[PDB]
This record gives C-alpha cells, structure tokens and sequence, in this order.
C-alpha cells in the first residue's frame, strides 16, 4: 500500500482533488505546502526533499535544472499530456527545453491586489488602480498605509517590477540599477509597508484587515470570492497595470530521488484530465495550461481578463531569466536592506 508525497503551493488546489485521487487509486497522498520559490529551491539545494512532486515556478525550474534535481518525465505514462496547451508548452520550453522536466499547471501575473472601496475612500474615486503609480509613487503609498499595504516576500518579483516601473530592463544586469535606483525607490516606500508577505495577503484582503497588496492574480481573486461568500461587503479587485507585469508559470517535476514514482506519474495523468484541472482552476482562480480544460472551466473565471487575459495584455507582461552571481549577490544584498526592521 504506497503513499504519495506532494510539495505545492497553498491555495493551488480544489479541496476534494486528492480524496479524489486517493479514491479512485487507493494511493495515501501526503500533502504539504509552500508559499515561496526559496523555500522551495533552498529545500532541493541543500539535500532530498523527500517529496515525489514539487511544484517549482518555471524560472526557478530553469536554474535547478543545471543542479540535476529533477528527473526527466517518461511520457509513455502520461497519455494524458495530449491535453496541454502547445502555445504555453512552447512558453515553458524557454526554461525546459523540449519539456524535458516539467508539467505546466497553472499560469498568472504578479499584480495589484485592492480593496476598492477604501483605495478610493484614500486615494479618491480616480485613485490609479490602473496602474504601478498606486503603490510605486511615495505619495500614494503614504496615503495607503491608513488601510494597510502589504508586499509580496519574493525579492526577485518585486525587483524585476520595480525595475520595469522605472523603465529599464525587468531582467537587467547592470549593478547599478538595483544598487541605486531600485533600492532608493523601495527605502522610499519601506515606512509605508506592513508586512513582505507571500501569503497572508490573501485573508488580510478579504477580511478587510490590509487595503492593498502586491500579489498573484488568482490568490487576490480568491480573497475577492470568500469576501463574497462571508457577505462581510469587502470587494475586492486585482488589476494587471498599465505598465505591464510579470508572467509565471508554475509546473510540477518529480525529484530526482522520488520514492514512489509510479504513483507520481497517476497524479500527474489525473491532473492532467480536463475535468480534473478544470474544477482545480474554477476554485483557485487560476487559468490552467490545458486546452482540453478550457471549455468545462466556470465562466466566472474563463471570462475573467485578469485570469485568462487577452492579447493584447498579454503583450505587455514580462518573464523572468537566470542571472548570475553578481547580480544575485547585489539584489539580495538590497532586499535585506529594504525588508530591515521586520
Ligand atoms: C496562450 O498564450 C499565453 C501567453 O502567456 C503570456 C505570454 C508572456 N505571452
Ligand atoms: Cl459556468
């Protein structure tokens, strides 16, 4: 009688998909979650994870590839893979080549996250929910501190934001432009910041507690439905700015010294199901990578163009690349600095 051990992200599952599963497989699934690439990376860096499936962003799979941490996936037991959508396969193929190493399972952008009503009670009726100006301005985010700011606690996100905001290269490798005016802009706004938070946004937006949040598309739309299913009358809106945003993709891969293989590959099939992912996607709020999935997903989020956006957004989101150990020394040299003081 075997197990199954999965690393995912929290919030990034319907809560009836793994009895599921375990029903129509008799497999015992343990089921553990994080809210951080660093986390995860660190954990499969510094040794075994113990884990049969992890779900990396695609940026971060990029780099652990030259690690040797993952194990190629062996398509003959996923028929299934038929399902996925060759355009995102092609995207994620940038980080895994030929799609070696990952299964795309959802996608969205880092964005703004809000509580309308008290953003313009603050800001004003034409505050620029539109907008990086929001929260990047000084003297926006000063005004926004009455109902709480929160951002996200993921450096290489917010700098590559930040960065595009002041017009250079998301991805830049000049020293300088994190040094200097990154790091000058973040101080400016660190007094005016609750908390770096990767997931605590989520309740915090719904119940009211923050007004504003960097966060990721689908985790903002679910703080905005159990606002509304608590009929507690917070509403709350995420936006992809003006400006443009970050793309990820994240994407489960098998450790290189998964235990329990076989069954990793029945997880994978069955998540690869239409309606499987479908019903994951219309409580997560996420868009899948399925384009089998697309039609039997809620209208409620299919319809959404801050979930599954349009073209001509799309052409104005950013992804993510490697960069090497000058770079990561500088950057994360600032995020401390900019995090100081808890
Ligand atoms: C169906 O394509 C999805 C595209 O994702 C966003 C990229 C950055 N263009
Ligand atoms: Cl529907």
């Amino acid at each position: 009688q075997k197990t199954l051990h999965i690393y995912n992200w929290s919030d990034y599952i319907a809560p009836d998909t793994v009895a599921n599963f375990e029903k129509e497989t008799g497999i015992k699934v343990v089921y553990d979650v994080f809210d951080s690439n660093e986390v995860l990376e660190g954990k499969l860096m510094a040794g075994s994870t113990g884990f049969d499936l992890v779900v990396p962003s695609a940026s971060f799979l990029e780099r652990q590839l030259t690690a040797g941490v993952f194990q190629p996936l062996d398509k003959s037991k996923l028929p299934e893979w038929k399902n996925l959508d060759p355009e995102l396969l092609k995207l994620v193929a940038k980080h895994d080549p030929d799609n070696k190493f990952a299964m795309p399972y959802m996608w969205a952008t880092t964005g703004i996250g809000y509580n309308v009503d008290k953003v313009k009670a603050v800001l004003g009726e034409n505050a620029p929910v539109d907008s990086w100006d929001l929260i990047l301005k000084p003297e926006n985010l000063e005004k926004l501190k009455s109902c709480g700011v929160s951002f996200l606690d993921a450096p290489e996100e917010v700098f590559a934001t930040v960065l595009n905001y002041l017009g250079k290269d998301p991805n830049s490798t000049k020293a300088d432009d994190y040094t200097g005016p990154a790091t000058d802009l973040l101080l400016k706004l660190r007094p005016n910041i609750r908390y770096f938070h990767s997931s605590q946004y989520i309740n915090d937006l719904a119940n009211g507690d923050i007004c504003v949040a960097i966060g990721w598309a689908g985790d903002v739309w679910q703080a905005s439905n159990r606002a509304k299913e608590a009929k507690n009358g917070v509403n709350v809106s995420f936006s992809i700015p003006k400006e443009g945003a970050m793309a990820f993709f994240d994407v489960f891969a098998m450790p290189a010294d998964a235990k329990n293989k076989d069954e990793a590959y029945q997880f994978l099939n069955y998540l690869l199901r239409p309606d499987v992912v479908a019903h994951i996607s219309d409580h997560v709020f996420y868009a899948n990578a399925n384009k089998a999935a697309t039609p039997l997903v809620s209208a409620e989020v299919r319809e959404n163009p801050g979930i599954y956006p349009p073209a001509d957004v799309r052409a104005k989101l950013f992804t993510l690349k490697v960069q090497d150990p000058k770079i990561d020394r500088v950057r994360t040299r600032a995020w401390t600095k900019v995090k100081s003081g808890k």
